[PDB]
């Protein structure tokens, strides 16, 4: 498992799973991505080792970005926005958290908060999945 | 494969860190307790094919080496006072400058090393020998 001076990596591929060390106190996640049509969906989820804090799942099939959590493993509520993506175009995605809120910014615009209902401080993995490729993802904490 | 976690307790020595982006300005900050297991405990930045930098602390000898390889051999010392007690806690800090790593002890200058091949590919860290790793952490 390597690590980097710069907590950056280039081109993982997808499903990409990576560990850091909780998500909270201001802790950023900056991604630059590419929606892809091998799926018709992709997904973000801020995990712990118990339960999916946020799982932010663009929607090509159904033109929406829905965000929601799971607690003792059951989906909760979902928050349902509209697709900011397109598919084959390039975009920087980030995620901030402090406070119990996730602010959610697409090319350094806001898009979205979420507030989380289960603490961020307990994220351990980054997990990227489905119609997306993966060109850079870097946490500051 | 990779992880974002850039800082981590008590790994058991030897401690063998896969690293990349040691480039002008990386941090390696390890928070060390030499014991008496050894006479010797070192740390290794290495490349694939070289040792950038071997710091060896030597309580037998009552000195710090410091040296690197090229085709797998010892080039020339640089020879220092040891800065360490054994059982006392210690910070040790290297900062590549881009061709000068710097090192730190307790926030104290303690030497630099003029490297003898190029560190932007170091992609290996080894801790060896009589020491006990609180914690290692790589940053810029
Ligand atoms: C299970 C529901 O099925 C579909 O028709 C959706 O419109 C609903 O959102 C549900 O899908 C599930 O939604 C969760 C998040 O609430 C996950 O995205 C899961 O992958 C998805 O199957
Ligand atoms: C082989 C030499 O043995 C003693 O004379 C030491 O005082 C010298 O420093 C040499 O020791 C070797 O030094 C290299 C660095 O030059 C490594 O530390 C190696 O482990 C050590 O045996
Ligand atoms: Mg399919
Ligand atoms: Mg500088
Ligand atoms: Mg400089």
């Amino acid at each position: 498992i390597g690590i980097s001076f710069r907590n950056e990596f280039f081109n993982p591929q997808t499903p990409v799973n990576i560990p850091v060390q909780g998500f909270s106190n201001g802790a950023r996640l900056r991604l630059v991505l590419l929606p892809t049509s091998a799926d018709s969906r992709f997904h973000i989820n801020l995990r712990t080792p118990d339960d999916i804090v946020l799982h932010f799942n663009a929607r090509f099939d159904e033109g929406a970005v829905v965000n929601n959590s799971t607690s003792g493993g059951g989906w909760q509520s979902e928050d349902r926005h509209a697709n900011p993506f397109q598919q084959n175009k390039i975009y920087t995605l980030e995620f901030v958290s402090n406070g119990g809120i996730i602010s959610i910014f697409v090319n350094g615009a806001h898009f979205a908060d979420f507030v989380e209902r289960t603490p961020s401080h307990g994220v351990h993995l980054i997990e990227i999945e489905g119609g997306v490729h993966v060109h850079s993802a870097h946490v500051s904490h």
